[PDB]
């Protein structure tokens, strides 16, 4: 009643790597959103960069029960910060219209790396 | 609120090593009847079993435990539902012993990369 | 009741050992607070020991929402066990009026480590 469901996901950046090798200077576009590329400029680490958007929004498309499809996408499931730079979710429309239909009130969102690794950590409330 | 979380981080290199002292009697002592009825089945048996035992040790985790008593790899069952969102099911040990303790409801949630699989549990009371 | 934070950390036993090595006891002294710093010298795996602490620390300081600052501090955050051996936080006095006055109830904590990586996941409740 209280928790709707967790995500965790955890992401190599040699996997980002390859990926961003294979689909060429597009790869950041499909993943990130409109707001998420016009800051990957200026990321110091831009591997890392991409590596924790994707992590994030994979752990988020578990944590909402459906895995990435229909509204729940790439592309509308963007990472914010806070003032003391705590990460959060900011939603496409699509997206925020469907968690509201869902029920699903808030959703949390906590990274980390370390070497190779990347890890987010998702729960989504009722 | 929350009873208590649970993780757990699984090499596919342990289990390989875990299959070979054990042979496949080792999925007989994680995996329970009915997931023992599509392991002979399973694409990637490897990966099969690293996420039901991560998912299972970090069950065990969550309830505050460790494995013991009715808390134990055949009592704590993996599914998915219609999405593939993962599962638990309990045999009737666990189940009561989980009832006993006020948990109302376990999540649960797992990834995979290269040798490393993770599992995180929330149990809710 | 509702999900105040959460937070995540990946630590590898080779960074510890590389921070033990650079700054020596100095490391350990600014990470553990002053109880975990007089029972260290018998905890039997010591490299695991900081790494866990570490780990768990970082992650608390994530799940209340602020990072290390004022009083989430690493002199602040204890890691103890119960009977069962489940990690459990204690606090400097400082920190338990903060999480007081923030209304948190409830930090749960699990850790977990394979080879050289230790994990922590938090969850901060109310
Ligand atoms: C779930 C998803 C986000 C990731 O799948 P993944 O990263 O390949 O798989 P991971 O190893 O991280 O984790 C897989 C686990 O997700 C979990 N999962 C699957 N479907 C799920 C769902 N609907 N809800 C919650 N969890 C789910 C399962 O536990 C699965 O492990 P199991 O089936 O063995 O239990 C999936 O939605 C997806 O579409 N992946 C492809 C992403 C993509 O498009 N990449 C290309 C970039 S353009
Ligand atoms: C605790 C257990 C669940 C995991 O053992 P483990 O995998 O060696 O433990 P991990 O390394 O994953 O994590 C260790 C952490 O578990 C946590 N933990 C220990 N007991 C705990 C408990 N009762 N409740 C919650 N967390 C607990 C502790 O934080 C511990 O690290 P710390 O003591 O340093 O803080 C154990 O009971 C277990 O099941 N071991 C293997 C089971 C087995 O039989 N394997 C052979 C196949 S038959
Ligand atoms: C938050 C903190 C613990 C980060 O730890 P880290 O090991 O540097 O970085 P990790 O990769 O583990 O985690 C970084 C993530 O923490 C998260 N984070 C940052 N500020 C945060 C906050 N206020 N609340 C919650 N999460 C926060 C972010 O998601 C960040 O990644 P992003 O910026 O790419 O989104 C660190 O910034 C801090 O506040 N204090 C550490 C200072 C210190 O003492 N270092 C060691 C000296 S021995």
């Amino acid at each position: 009643a209280m928790i709707y469901g967790i995500g965790t996901d955890i992401v190599s950046l040699k996997r980002i790597i390859r990926l961003n090798k294979k689909f060429g200077q597009a790869f950041a576009g499909r993943i990130l959103t409109p707001e998420e590329l016009l800051e990957f400029p200026q990321a110091g680490k831009p591997v890392n960069y991409l590596a924790k958007r994707f992590a994030a929004k994979e752990a988020f498309a578990k944590a909402v029960g459906t895995g990435i499809r229909g509204a729940v996408s790439f592309r509308n499931i963007g990472i914010g910060h806070d003032a003391l730079g705590k990460p959060e979710f900011f939603y496409g429309p699509a997206l925020s219209k469907w968690l509201e239909e869902q029920g699903i009130s808030r959703v949390s969102l906590s990274m980390s790396d370390e070497e190779d690794t990347v890890l987010a950590f998702v729960v989504a409330e009722k």
